[PDB]
């Protein structure tokens, strides 16, 4: 069995003439950078805010998350891109409304839909956030008592919990989780929904920079083999071919759902690394087949 969905999309980053091009005739999934043309299921020009993006390409997630699929929204791409942004990796009291990322409006629709559901139900269902950090190679829980302490044979479900009731406490473990931070640093927030019989949870990964100047993309590459694996059976996957992969084990599953959103520069001098991206998400367009 394989992943219900792998969706790929992309965001430019504000500019400071552009190298993203988006044609004046197109289906609105497609964008041409240096000559090439590449083709994914969103492409956000930087005139998109930040609401709107969120609406077209997590919203649709909260259903499957609450129906008790696992999803996984990340980010990747060159430092400076808008990942953190993106992802709402800011502790939101101190971020003004518009520019609100994907982590504390994922939130407040699960809030929403379970508020408006707490009397018709299967069963009550409770919210945590988890977060972790991956700093070369190594899993950091920044939620526990330990924040600088490596994890092994037990970083995937092992990992503190915070109750969250509301956007008070997503603002407090990323104002926590931030202060236990110290070449790349990858963040996981984890947004548990859990029930006595079911759990199902939002992963918003927010890589560090892409750029160079295992490797580095080590994480990326290694989701691309591990989903390739799914849509043949290979009997063996490679989840343990990174701690990206391994701690993302549970939600890498059957059924479960998958999104990436390339960051990328409009400048002329990132040329070579807003293609390296580019080209990525197209090989992970190309490994979503199949799904
Ligand atoms: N779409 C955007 N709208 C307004 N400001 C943005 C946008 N994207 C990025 N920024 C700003 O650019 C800077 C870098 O964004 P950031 O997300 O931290 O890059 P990254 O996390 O990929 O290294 C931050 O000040 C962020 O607010
Ligand atoms: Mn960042």
């Amino acid at each position: 069995a394989k992943l219900s969905a792998v969706r790929i999309a992309v965001r430019e980053a504000p500019y400071r003439p552009s190298v993203v091009q988006f044609p004046p005739w197109s289906d609105g999934k497609s964008l041409i950078v240096d000559q090439n043309e590449f083709h994914f299921d969103h492409a956000f020009p930087a005139t998109i805010s930040q609401d709107e993006m969120y609406q077209a390409l997590i919203l649709p997630l909260v259903d499957k998350l609450l129906e008790g699929f696992q999803c996984t929204a990340l980010a990747y791409g060159q430092t400076g891109t808008g990942k953190s942004y993106s992802m709402g990796m800011t502790p939101p009291g101190e971020i003004l409304p518009e520019h609100l990322g994907i982590l504390p409006r994922a939130l407040g629709d699960i809030f929403e839909r379970v508020t408006a559901r707490q009397e018709n139900n299967k069963d009550a269902i409770q919210v945590y956030a988890s977060f972790i950090e991956i700093y070369n190679e190594k899993p950091f829980d920044l939620l526990g008592s330990t924040p600088h302490m490596p994890m092994v044979a037990a970083r995937c479900q092992r990992c503190t919990c915070l109750p969250l009731h509301s956007q008070a406490d997503l603002h407090h473990i990323l104002e926590l989780g931030t202060r236990n931070r110290r070449s790349r640093s990858h963040a996981i927030v984890t947004i548990h929904v859990k029930s006595k019989t079911h759990h199902s949870r939002m992963n918003i990964v927010d890589l560090a920079g892409s750029e160079g100047v295992v490797n580095i993309n080590l994480g990326l590459l290694s989701i691309n083999k591990v989903v390739m694996s799914m849509a043949a059976g290979h009997t063996v996957i490679p989840y343990r071919d990174s701690v990206l992969t391994t701690v993302l084990q549970a939600s890498l599953t059957a059924q479960s759902y998958l999104t990436f959103l390339a960051c990328i520069s409009p400048h002329q001098c990132d040329l070579s690394e807003t293609l390296s991206t580019l080209r990525f998400g197209t090989s992970a367009k190309k490994l979503r087949l199949e799904h």
